[PDB]
């Protein structure tokens, strides 16, 4: 029931090269809103899903679902939902995959954790999305989708190469001083 | 206020490569309950923050505020409320370094995958944690470590080296079968 543990140990300046360099790879990230049609590696997506699925859990209930979807028309479906939702884009089409995180109903901090291993898993293969969380378009997606009543919505990312006119916009992130607080 | 955003492009095999030894790597991590009381670098620590850092948010309101504790007399009294808090361990005296992540009051989205980020930058350098989210004990670990009411403490991860002589249960990951659903037609 309990092993032993393996680990891996780096001398203290690989360590610190290690996780400077990874900073630099991840920081590189940016929500893109332009995606290309350009087909992707199906080898890719699965990667990216297998490093999301090694999330911590609670309680290992690994209570995560990752819908992927291609085809061109459920591509459709899925974008007049989410539009029809509001009720006071583009991207949802011409993005060659549909990456939704449904939930099992803790378990949505698990989910949203796997997520973030899912965007790093992404922005170490060359790939782009935009984050987002339709939940107002849960229910209906989950219908439109034929997942089960236990399974409730929770990040859809639309995945691919950025558009070769892609743009973001021009913001800057907080500094290390302004999100990091040491108790002495 | 819109720049054009610049790519790095893989050819195929490569992304596949990288993908496949990212996965590998993420693969190896296991929440560890004993932990050294080993120092650690602070670089690291400040790096792998940094990573967490790096996160989308909703709105952009980047709401995270990562609260490094190190003082042994501190840790032991965040031990004391999470250990009283039932009310029907050890690691949090014995690792070198607490991490708590209090979020901005979307954002709890956000903030947890940050949280993700986190972790995966805590594999990647060599180090281990527990994930735990003691929301009970928020409150009072809130007031004890004097941060501001419009933080509400979200997962605290003790950071270190494992126990010369660590364990950890013998749990399988679903296969990508189980987790993963391809619509068609
Ligand atoms: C939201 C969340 C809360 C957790 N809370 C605890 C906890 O209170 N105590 C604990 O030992 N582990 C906690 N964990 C760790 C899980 O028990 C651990 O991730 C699970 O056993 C899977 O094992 P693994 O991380 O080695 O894959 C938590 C994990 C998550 C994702
Ligand atoms: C929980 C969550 C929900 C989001 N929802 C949307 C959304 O509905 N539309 C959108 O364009 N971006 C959405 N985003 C992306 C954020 O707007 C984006 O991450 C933020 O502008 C920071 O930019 P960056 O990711 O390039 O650092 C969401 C992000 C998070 C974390």
């Amino acid at each position: 029931e309990h092993i032993p543990f393996s680990h891996t140990r780096y001398p203290e300046q690989e360590m610190r090269m290690r996780s400077q360099e990874f900073y630099e790879l991840l920081n590189k990230r940016r929500s893109v809103r332009f995606i290309s049609s350009e087909h992707v590696p199906m080898e890719v997506i699965e990667n990216v899903i297998k490093a999301a699925g090694t999330a911590p859990s609670g309680a290992h209930t690994e209570p995560w679902t990752f819908v992927v979807v291609k085809d061109p028309d459920m591509k459709h479906k899925i974008r007049e939902i989410i539009e029809e939702e509001e009720e006071i884009k583009e991207y949802l089409d011409t993005a060659p995959v549909l990456i939704l995180i449904f939930k099992q109903v803790y378990n949505e901090i698990s989910v949203s954790i796997a997520a973030g291993l899912l965007l790093a898993a992404l922005q170490n293969a060359g790939l782009v999305t935009v984050t987002t969380t339709p939940l107002n378009a849960g229910p209906r997606l989950r219908v439109l989708l034929g997942r089960p009543s236990h399974e409730k919505l929770l990040v859809l990312l639309p995945v691919g190469y950025p558009s070769r006119d892609a743009t973001v916009p021009d913001l800057k992130r907080k500094a290390l001083d302004q999100i990091m607080v040491t108790v002495h």
